């Protein structure tokens, strides 16, 4: 402790850049993402707070994480602190830039006390268990918008509600709500992590099933035109599959290394490539459909050969000749094939 003799702060106030009101209130002004785990005796009783303050329509900012983290915990780990901190999902996070500070506190009453002085200002007939659920049937169109990813939550709930599976307070279901959860789940890295990991690693709860069924469900999400572009322009032979030779043309060559790196890029995240769009990894704006309209109209060309449609795939009049080129190319592929 002591003065602030950098005089960092001191420029910051003088210029504009910390507001006068952080330092002087009628108060603290504040690489890696520090996240206050809160040690708490009455887990259960914390988590029925935060719920219903997500269900008020709460926005807890920067203190988000820290009680989404209670929700998990008190879900997923039954409590355990211990086996949280220890868990891969920790691990993967703390390779990720997470800092996990543990904080024992106890005799809270008001989510107050654990806590940016709006969220303090400001301040259920469900658990753990259906936030986090009903959180995950979001994930199969969180990138694709909210009118899509409305509709899908909505049809997921009469799917779940029809097998007996699961059902959600009748309030949760009001498009005001579902507007909440979807800002909520579009910002936050660290709940949509938490629910993909569960949902990927995991071998009875009904929570976990819908949580297990959303992240399947959501595989590929918002890569799946780039899946298809990349099927079609791959060429199945008796020797094996080969990259279709309308790609290996010399107008082709810089938009075809563009794409072998953008999706290298991709192919390190292993595993969690297929939520690299929802978890907004590295490299994953490298590999967007729109960054390669050649490969697209050769891709869309061979489609058409077969009488199939891309989804997604619009072929510019730039583009267009590429596109008849390959449905051609494909169409004579098909000829000399017949006749052996």
């Amino acid at each position: 402790p002591g003065p602030e003799l950098s005089g960092w702060i001191s420029e910051q106030l003088m210029t504009g850049r910390i507001p006068v009101s952080d330092i002087f209130c009628d108060c603290y002004a504040s690489r890696q993402r520090v996240i206050p785990v809160y040690q708490v005796n009455n887990l259960e009783e914390i988590c029925q707070l935060i719920i219903q303050a997500f269900e008020a329509g709460v926005d807890f900012q920067e203190s988000a994480d820290s009680f989404l983290l209670m929700l998990c915990l008190h879900h997923a780990y039954q409590g355990d602190y211990k086996l949280f901190l220890e868990s891969g999902a920790v691990k993967y996070l703390e390779g990720h830039g997470f800092r996990f500070e543990v904080k024992k506190r106890d005799g809270v009453k008001r989510l107050e006390e654990l806590l940016g002085k709006n969220i303090k200002r400001t301040l259920t007939e469900a658990n753990a268990g259906q936030f986090l659920s009903f959180a995950s049937l979001f994930l199969p169109k969180l990138v694709v918008g909210e009118k899509a990813c409305l509709e899908k939550v909505q049809r997921q709930i009469q799917v779940h509600a029809e097998q007996g599976l699961i059902q959600y307070p009748t309030a949760w279901q009001s498009v005001g709500h579902m507007m909440v959860i979807f800002r909520l789940m579009r910002t936050n890295f660290l709940i949509k992590f938490l629910l993909i990991h569960q949902g990927m690693h995991m071998v009875h709860d009904a929570n976990d099933a819908v949580i297990s069924n959303s992240v399947a469900q959501a595989r590929f999400s918002g890569l799946l035109i780039v899946k298809t572009v990349l099927d079609h322009i791959l060429q199945k032979t008796e020797r094996g599959v080969r990259l279709h030779p309308l790609a290996r043309t010399a107008k082709v060559k810089n938009e075809v290394n563009s794409f072998k790196a953008a999706l290298s890029s991709l192919a390190k995240h292993g595993e969690y490539a297929p939520f690299a769009r929802l978890l907004n990894l590295s490299g994953v704006n490298n590999l967007e459909h729109g960054l390669f309209p050649q490969l697209s109209a050769i891709a869309l060309g061979v489609a058409t050969a077969h009488g199939s449609t891309l989804a997604g795939v619009n072929v510019g009049e730039q583009y267009q000749q590429l596109r008849e080129a390959a449905t051609e190319a494909e169409k004579q592929l098909q000829q000399y094939a017949e006749s052996r």
